[PDB]
């Protein structure tokens, strides 16, 4: 379950450590995993994604059976690098997934767009020689009623229909309910002026609705075909969060209301078939992600707050197509080896039409961009063609050179090779070594001259006057050149491995740091304002350690751990760090298989010391709560399956056992009226009861 570079969660994993609701909650605890935000602001804090390598979640390529999910792309790419946006870790429900693969660095760059962290690949269950079906319900119950409860039905059902036909559906109900809007009122940080009385928001809540069908069709012995579509649906429920945690009337009109749905549909054929010479494999997804919800503004302080002049909703558009073709090749010659084929083609399509809004009437207007009525649509195609050989130079040594290339119809052409080692030294120790070039390419809204924020000062760099911050075509994708190399002793369960890993990290794409030209005209002290882009930074860097072990205390008993350690995270160009990561983390499990069928888990995660960003937004150094930090603390919990049948299977436990509880105090920075936070960006929910029940042919 843990290799270096990769790791597996198992449904048995999902079944003993189960999720509320968000499979985050699971896929966080393997080696090199971290869930944070995008960047360093704080701003919409209590939404953390996966991360892999502190390398950021838009680094992060969130897969269901090997198909991409873009969903995420549909949302509002902020000033500071952040989307108000929960990811796309909650669209399969955790009791109909099989397996999830976690592939992180050298080894995920092959992948291609947007696994420079990695790749995290969601498989789910499939249909056997028999029908068989599952009902899951789980249910949980904090202590302190602040906090929202989560509660989850699902059930799956699969099987034969004919010799040359079958099939798999799931459906899936869930809510989160948010946090209480006072949930953080006395751990906020200090609001004055106009900005008295304001809170940092807990956690949104979220209803999900998910409902796939997948057919699979036996053409020949050698040939399969499938076709599925997936329906969901998320809407949260809203508790006060607003980019910057400052308040209006529109926002507490709104509190406990759905404020934004996403629906996300997608449609998929896939044939396969294994034959002669070897495997093919092609697909088509089209993924069409309606983004629906209500207008915020787009300027300054009021950027991402709720907008009162235009009440209602808007819907986003995201139509994201994927298309995929490989075989792979047994070939015996000098070295045994096997070769594997490819090209990948993809479209994305964004409609948005309140993001493009911003007008120059303040700051002076911009030549090229007009003020008024400019386009919704924005769009990017790359075709990608690529080779992988796998090599046994001599028995259990490989070699595994690759070479993508793409072509971005925008950003021009990327070259991503990689190169990936395995040694055993021992038939017990196995060394394994990998440096690949990963690739990303810039997202809809970085890319795009129409699309405009504004600011009077408060969020420019450098300076204290009004500055609009403007999309660039002219962009270069990021790269990274991700190497590791680690080092496994794996004998009769026992496991004990330790890796480390460097990212240089080339082009980073984040608001730019100098003007590149002043706007002419607009309103008093703010006309003629600063002009600047979406810039690439030259060099960022980051580092640090994965490790495992697991040992066999007896045969009833297994006691497992997975370590992260952060050595280094840096903007080379500003100095300060790239993510707000804790600087280690350890997660371990014992496994008591106490009878034949009660097991049970005491859990143990310790979270490291968290630092906030060194400078605001103009570049300055922080002050005061700003500089906050949150100390190292734990984690524990304990829980149980006790297996009543083959049939049936009940779980209980606790999360969080001490009560070790977090409340989000604010973004990090302060502005006028809003001291800063620090690292104090999100809530860790409290003490919490948790029942659960499967029952399956
Ligand atoms: O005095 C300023 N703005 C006008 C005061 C009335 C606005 N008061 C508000 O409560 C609201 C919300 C203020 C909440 C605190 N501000 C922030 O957290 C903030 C964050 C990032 C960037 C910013 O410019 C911010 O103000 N501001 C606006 O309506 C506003 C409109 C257009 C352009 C802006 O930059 C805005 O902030 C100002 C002066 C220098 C620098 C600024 O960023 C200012 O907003
Ligand atoms: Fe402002």
């Amino acid at each position: 379950k843990q290799a270096p570079g990769v790791s597996i969660i198992t449904a048995e994993d999902i079944a003993k450590r189960p999720p509320s609701n968000d499979l985050s909650q699971i896929i966080r605890t393997m080696p090199g995993v971290n869930l944070t935000g995008n960047s360093s602001s704080g701003q919409r804090g209590n939404n953390r994604q996966i991360d892999i390598r502190g390398m950021g979640p838009e680094n992060t390529l969130i897969l269901v059976d090997g198909k991409p999910v873009s969903s995420r792309n549909s949302v509002r790419y902020g000033w500071r690098g952040e989307r108000d946006s929960r990811g796309d870790t909650n669209w399969v429900p955790a009791d109909q997934v099989e397996r999830i693969e976690v592939i992180r660095g050298p080894a995920a760059a092959r992948y291609g767009n947007g696994a420079a962290g990695g790749v995290v690949n969601i498989i789910t269950k499939q249909a056997g020689a028999e029908t068989h079906g599952n009902l899951s319900v789980y249910s949980n119950f904090p202590q302190h009623k602040a906090e929202g409860a989560s509660e989850r039905m699902s059930f799956g059902l699969n099987g034969p229909l004919t010799e040359n036909l079958s099939y798999r559906v799931y459906g899936n109900i869930a809510k989160t309910d948010s946090d209480d809007w006072d949930i953080n009122a006395g751990h906020e940080s200090n609001r004055t002026g106009k900005q008295a009385g304001t809170l940092p928001a807990g956690r949104e809540g979220v209803r999900n609705k998910d409902i796939d069908g997948l057919l699979s069709w036996r053409l020949t012995p050698e040939q399969t075909l499938e076709f599925e579509a997936g329906f969901s649906r998320q809407g949260n429920i809203y508790t006060g969060d607003t980019q910057n945690t400052n308040s209006n009337n529109y926002v507490k009109q709104m509190l406990g209301h759905e404020t934004n749905r996403m629906y996300r549909e997608t449609y998929s054929v896939t044939h396969r078939g294994e034959w002669d010479f070897g495997s093919s494999l092609a697909y088509l997804q089209y993924e069409k992600t309606r983004n629906s919800r209500i207008n915020e503004g787009l300027a300054g302080g009021t950027e991402g707050i709720f907008d009162p002049n235009n009440a209602g909703f808007y819907t986003a558009t995201l139509r994201d197509l994927t298309a995929h073709g490989e075989v792979n090749l047994p070939l015996h010659l000098g070295y045994e080896q096997t070769l594997t084929l490819g090209s990948e083609w993809t479209e994305q399509k964004l409609d948005d039409p309140s993001s493009n809004t911003q007008n120059t009437e303040e700051g002076g207007s911009i030549p090229g961009l007009a003020g008024k009525n400019r386009s919704s649509s924005s769009s990017a195609r790359i075709f990608s063609l690529f080779a992988e050989d796998n090599i046994e130079l001599m028995p259990g040594t490989m070699l595994t050179p690759g070479l993508r290339w793409d072509h971005h119809d925008i950003v021009g052409d990327n070259w991503s090779p990689s190169l990936n080692l395995s040694h055993a030294l021992t038939e017990r120790v196995t060394l394994k070594a990998g440096i690949a070039r990963a690739y990303k390419a810039p997202n809809l809204y970085q890319l795009n001259p129409d699309y405009l924020l504004y600011s009077r000062g408060q969020g420019c760099y450098g300076q204290s006057t009004s500055c609009y911050l403007r999309g660039n075509d002219g962009l270069k994708a990021e790269t990274s050149v991700n190497k590791e190399l680690g080092i496994e002793y794996s004998h009769d369960g026992l496991v004990a491995g330790l890796t480390y890993f460097r990212n240089d990290y080339k082009n980073k794409i984040e608001s730019g740091l100098s003007p590149v030209d002043h706007a002419s005209g607009g309103k008093g002290d703010y006309a003629n304002a600063a002009i600047y882009q979406w810039e690439n930074v030259p060099k960022a860097v980051v580092e640090g350690l994965e490790g495992t072990l697991t040992l066999p205390l007896a045969d009833g008993l297994k006691w497992s751990n997975n370590l992260t350690y952060m050595l280094q995270s840096k903007n080379k160009e500003t100095g300060d760090v790239l993510s707000v990561t804790p600087r280690y983390t350890l997660n371990s499990m014992l496994d008591w298989q106490a009878t034949d069928d009660l097991s049970l888990q005491a859990t143990v995660t310790w979270y490291g010391k968290q630092k906030p960003k060194k400078y605001d937004y103009h570049g300055d150094r922080v002050t005061g709560s700003a500089n906050d930090q949150l100390s190292p603390y734990a984690i524990a919990g304990l829980g149980g399956t006790y297996r009543l049948s083959k049939n049936l299977s009940l779980g209980a436990g606790v999360d969080n056992l001490f009560d070790k509880r977090l409340f989000r105090a604010g973004n990090a920075q302060g502005v006028v009226g809003i001291d800063g936070a620090g690292a104090a960006t999100y809530n860790e929910p409290g003490r919490t009861f948790y029942t659960s029940l499967t029952a399956s042919f």
